[PDB]
């Protein structure tokens, strides 16, 4: 049947269209303060762990309150970080997508450190500008730290990004930079300049334990993307998975029946499915009529339209004519 | 990082988990109606221009009320190919997925031939229980020709199906066939034995010529594919592709304006994309209320819930403490 | 393209008939419009596709 | 004045202009398998020749 | 700057226009400002482009 084919494409009858270019990039916002928490309390235990190595040289500072000061030390590690981290993701984002360069990534900034542990030197390789395959939309997501980024000179008041307990400390970073890298037991690895990120912090994290992954394993992630997803065990981006949501139900007082995993009676029926599925329930318990039901009540004292937007991975045929149909047929069983 | 991988696989933290087996079954009823005249449409332009070889045979049986011999011809071949084609499904899904046989298909039939045409041949290859990969759910779809049959033995007044113009004749199908099979002009081909199809049927048809793929290209479908659903210049089953659903707009009396693909305002935003996409609107007349918000009205003289169902490819964390946080993270940096 | 395609039918229709045996058989199944004799039909059929190409290949 | 309907198709003002795919088809099958007829493959070169240019008087 | 740009939209639709059967699905989704056509927008937002790297490339 390739004669044909190959007729239906010389013709662009047929064909592989699509609306979107290939690493179409989508900008998501990261949580880059959840994050910031979960990395700090995991720190501290570290630093904890080989405290003797620690408690002379944190003597010259003192804790902001009654914070203790393994979590002072891995507040402004983790801050530095971060600071760092703007910057590797906007010289990724000058190889790949300079547009993004020219919208969120053109002020420039140097980074405190090229080295980390090998964890953070291993989120500074992933949280970058990743690729997404064989979703209906062929994806580059772009991580962003911060929609506006509230820059600053003295280092001391620093906080670009919005995070509470955000502190940079130079003196206190780079004595503890020497004394990881002094130590035998805490290791440091350069960071790797590579563009294209890993999908470790794109899971969609739900209701108890339940961490989805909205894209196909093949191609895009292997089990130590997981593993990132770990140890950070928090949620790193929004929720970006596909969801198949029913029709609003309405109630005048808060008898709201509790959302039962007994699968409470949805509406309408289902029209998409996965293997892994995840039923949440979304309240308003003060949402007023629009504006158009009032009217109709109003002159009372109704049509109803819908916009679908069906996405697809691409578009096959592109001009169906009878004739090119019969010289395909004509062609295959003649 | 793949030591901490492999501790968090042994220790069954993160996984593949998965709620759904691999080929999920799924029954899509076929339109069968549709095909049966696209079919014999564009079969018996194929028949009137090789006449010559079918008008001495055809001399002995009469067209029903005004349909010319070709078309006549053609409907008793596409009949029989349809007949036959229920077989095929049948015995495909006796093997795999027994137990849509015996729900779909038990009723035995004994089919006509076992040599059609190049082309009818592919199509009897193609519309078994096809195998999609990589959408969210793993499926197996099975074509469903009808849900109900009305058998009877009567060859004459046989039509299992729905379909109006539904021909069946022996004398005349053996002795078309015979004069394919020793005609050089025509080609026939063997029907294979194979259990899996292709997903030539089951493409998304839209108002234009926008035929969609809700699948990926890779693993599912090659072009020949594409070229056998330009052939059947109709739809083969209906729209089985996701949408990104709006909001419900509300109006008096029909006095909507008119859909804009120039894109005319949705309510709410986007949250899922493709590479591909198409709008549409979808009109109710006559609308009530929900009885609950009629009740709220009278009791007039807003809270709201919804249910969300997020479907996903696997559950990739399973079980997550800060235990073993913290174990697979010392195994990396220390 | 007018008088061309009048010469050219009836150069062909002269062709057609003298073959006539081999195209009475198939063309029996269709009709001509008033009082075209077939092989004058055929002729105009075969030159109205011809021109219908030679619009494509001079594109 | 372009159209779609193959039956009504008259992309030029030609009077007995017919398009008919069937016949088209059946012909050029009989045309094929008939050794008393040739067939020739349309070429693909961009210039022609002056066959069509000359200038026609009155005798 | 402005002329360059316009002389070189002129030159590059009708490249476009010539291989168009190409661009006449990509472009469906686009809508042209006016009654431009689609390959004079075709040709202005890449000769746009081309300016907007201009300026980078002398920088």
């Amino acid at each position: 049947l390739t004669r044909s084919a190959d007729y239906l494409l010389d013709n662009v009858r047929i064909g592989n269209h699509r609306q979107r270019y290939d690493k179409y990039r989508r900008y998501v916002l990261l949580r880059s303060s959840e994050i910031f928490t979960s990395l700090v309390a995991i720190y501290a235990h570290i630093f904890s762990s080989y405290w003797q190595h620690f408690r002379r040289f944190t003597d010259q500072f003192q804790a902001p309150t009654g914070v203790q000061l393994p979590t002072f030390v891995a507040r402004v590690y983790i801050s530095t970080w971060l600071h760092d981290l703007y910057c590797s993701i906007r010289e990724a984002t000058r190889s790949i997508s300079p547009l993004a360069f020219n919208e969120r990534y053109s002020y420039e900034l140097l980074p405190y450190s090229t080295e980390y542990d090998p964890f953070l030197a291993f989120l500074s390789m992933s949280i970058k500008p990743t690729h997404i395959q064989h979703t209906p939309e062929n994806t580059l997501w772009i991580p962003i730290l911060c929609e506006n980024y509230d820059w600053d000179r003295n280092e001391a008041n620093h906080n670009p990004f919005g995070i509470t307990n955000f502190t940079l400390n130079s003196n206190l970073f780079y004595g503890l930079l020497a004394i990881l890298k002094e130590r035998k037991e805490f290791k440091l690895s350069t960071l790797t300049t590579n563009t294209i990120g890993r999908p470790c912090w794109l899971f969609d994290w739900h209701d108890n334990v339940q961490v989805c992954a909205w894209f196909p394993r093949e191609a895009n992630f292997n089990s130590q993307d997981v593993t990132a997803a770990y140890i950070i065990g928090v949620a790193c981006t929004p929720k970006l998975g596909p969801s198949d949501d029913d029709a609003w139900k309405y109630y005048a007082s808060l008898n709201s029946v509790p959302t039962f995993t007994p699968t409470e009676p949805r509406l309408t029926n289902r029209r998409s499915y996965g293997a892994y599925e995840v039923r949440t329930r979304e309240t308003e318990n003060n949402y007023f009529l629009p504006d158009s039901l009032l009217n109709i009540i109003e002159d009372f004292t109704v049509i109803r339209t819908k916009i679908r937007d069906w996405y697809y991975h691409s578009r096959v045929i592109l001009e169906l004519e009878d004739n090119s149909r019969t010289a395909a047929l004509r062609m295959f069983i003649i």
